[PDB]
């Protein structure tokens, strides 16, 4: 998947796509606008194509990761989902939405106390009002 | 082949005993303890690519990485390592000091005081603040 080939590119340290600014900014905002586009309208299996292109151009970047983590939780992929969505919280460090939906994931991998750290940080760190109270049910629940 | 075709690794497949692995790990420590950073980079590329999904074996690449001062490379890797495993600040203090070595000190200002607020480590969190009362 995306970590893979994150993971495979670093290792043999050679030229990507992104290195040599195959696709300008601006196709790649058209591209992920595309990539929602097919997903509002329930066409889940090319948006995933989409965001996977995406993410293998440029897999450091928040709203391309967001998007594929949020296509593998609906898909019930919850590990590939709990992954992404690490990666989307060490990209934007300050947003705890990805973290309150590692909680979830973990919740559906039978990991309760790892669900419980991630709602735990919501509730200790996030400015959010309303993603801490979804956080607090969860916990309450755990 | 057919891992090749399908994604999985190698260790899904269990191409190389465990016990061996274990040692391959070693050695690798071992020639990077030994200041030998070609071979312990050969050794770490060779465990990313049997299991690109373990953290200490990522942590290993990022670490010789960094000691080349292939900062952005490191710091890439450290993301994935961080991911992988979820409540391991660690990846996320040594990105802290790439960024720092990368001109970029509000991203290592964000680094080190995620590890501060996160981390239950607190070793790690007593490293993290001595860079962030450096920090401009
Ligand atoms: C493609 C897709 C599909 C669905 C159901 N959600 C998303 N996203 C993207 C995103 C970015 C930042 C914060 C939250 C979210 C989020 N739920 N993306
Ligand atoms: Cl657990
Ligand atoms: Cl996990
Ligand atoms: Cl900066
Ligand atoms: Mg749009
Ligand atoms: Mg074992």
């Amino acid at each position: 998947g995306s970590i893979s080939t994150a993971v495979i590119d670093a290792i043999n340290s050679g030229a990507t796509l992104k290195d040599i600014n195959a696709i300008p900014d601006d196709m790649m905002d058209d591209i992920y606008s595309y990539a929602y586009d097919f997903y509002n309208k329930g066409r889940i299996e090319e948006a995933e194509v989409f965001f996977r292109f995406l993410c293998i151009y440029d897999f450091y970047n928040v709203d391309y990761i967001m998007g594929l983590a949020a296509i593998y939780q609906i898909k019930e992929q919850f590990q590939q989902a709990a992954d992404l969505y690490a990666v989307a919280f060490a990209l934007g460090k300050n947003d705890y939405t990805p973290v309150f939906h590692t909680g979830q994931c973990q919740l559906r991998l039978k990991a309760p106390l790892k669900a419980k750290e991630c709602f735990e940080l919501v509730i200790q760190h996030s400015n959010d009002e309303k993603l801490k109270i979804k956080a607090q049910s969860y916990l309450d629940a755990i």
